[PDB]
């Protein structure tokens, strides 16, 4: 370990190089993960007046936090759900980023709407540009969805020690969407029928749903059914329960999403993955 924090960006990167070497990880992916954790720390400072989180992490980023880098799909976006308007969330992130944390600062670009049906308020996408002690470090894509039903009524908190590995002492504890609600969202997304020229490329959700199933406590199955019902009815698109179909290009896209997960007991082919997720859907549907 290191006795002091990195003096400058050059030092931060060298330590990342050493930790990447050590940990058998590609530098760019480790940098990305550390950058995501810095953004998560800013997100975790956004609270309501009772101290409850305004932003909860979901999707690939939460899976990475729950399972660790080796046992999770390589995540791209920092996906979240927000309990306030995007202008407020963005502004508070901007304030936190300017104040900084452990030498890191961030500016946040303009939130842009993503077209998604079934949502009165559509999700927003922007970027955090991070610096370390005044010098550009990395950029992180962020996506923010509006609350649906009870999907932000509770949260789990996941801690990462990744910053410690480069001599930055503070632990980062990150509030995340609970597994029942992440399951509801992923099932809806993976079984959605997309519009016109747009084609569902979401085979990776089949990986995520298997990882979520592995983490789900048997006593949270009834809440999972409730959560699924709530999302499927709120969005009012395809009905519950869905059929887990796979599209012609999904075999290779699915196989791509398995990168770095050999040591896990996952379906190794998209057909097997679809069968596994369909069995999960049936088990959830039985939990009335």
């Amino acid at each position: 370990p290191y006795s002091s924090p990195p003096t400058n960006l050059r030092s931060l990167r060298d330590r990342l190089t050493q930790v990447a070497e050590r940990q058998g990880v590609v530098f760019g992916r480790l940098q990305r993960h550390v950058a995501m954790i810095v953004v998560a720390q800013f997100a975790a400072t956004l609270t309501d007046d009772t101290g409850a989180p305004l932003l909860l992490v979901k999707g690939g980023s939460s899976l990475e936090l729950r399972r660790g880098i080796p046992d999770s799909r390589t995540s791209k976006d920092f996906d979240t759900v927000a309990r306030r308007d995007i202008e407020l969330i963005h502004e508070q992130l901007a304030d936190a980023g300017e104040t900084g944390w452990e030498g890191f600062t961030a500016i946040f670009t303009a939130p842009e709407e993503i077209d998604v049906p079934g949502m009165p308020v559509k999700p927003r996408r922007f970027t955090a540009k991070l610096s370390y002690r005044g010098r550009a470090f990395a950029t992180v894509p962020i996506e923010v969805s509006s609350v649906e039903a009870g999907n932000a009524d509770q949260f789990d908190t996941l801690t990462s020690d990744a910053l410690g590995l480069v001599g930055v002492p503070a632990a980062v504890a990150v509030p995340c969407m609970t597994i029942p609600w992440q399951i509801a969202q992923a099932l809806h997304a993976v079984t959605a029928v997309l519009e016109e020229p747009k084609v569902n490329d979401r085979a990776h959700d089949l990986v995520d749903l298997q990882l979520l199933e592995g983490l789900l406590l048997d006593a949270d199955l009834m809440p999972t059914r409730s959560a699924c019902i709530a999302i499927f009815e709120a969005r009012a698109q395809h009905p519950w329960p869905p059929r887990v179909a796979t599209l012609p290009h999904w075999p290779l896209i699915y196989a791509g999403a398995l990168e770095g997960l050999d040591h896990l007991e996952l379906a190794r082919t998209v057909d097997a993955a679809a069968q596994a997720v369909q069995r999960f859907v049936a088990r959830i549907d039985r939990a009335t």
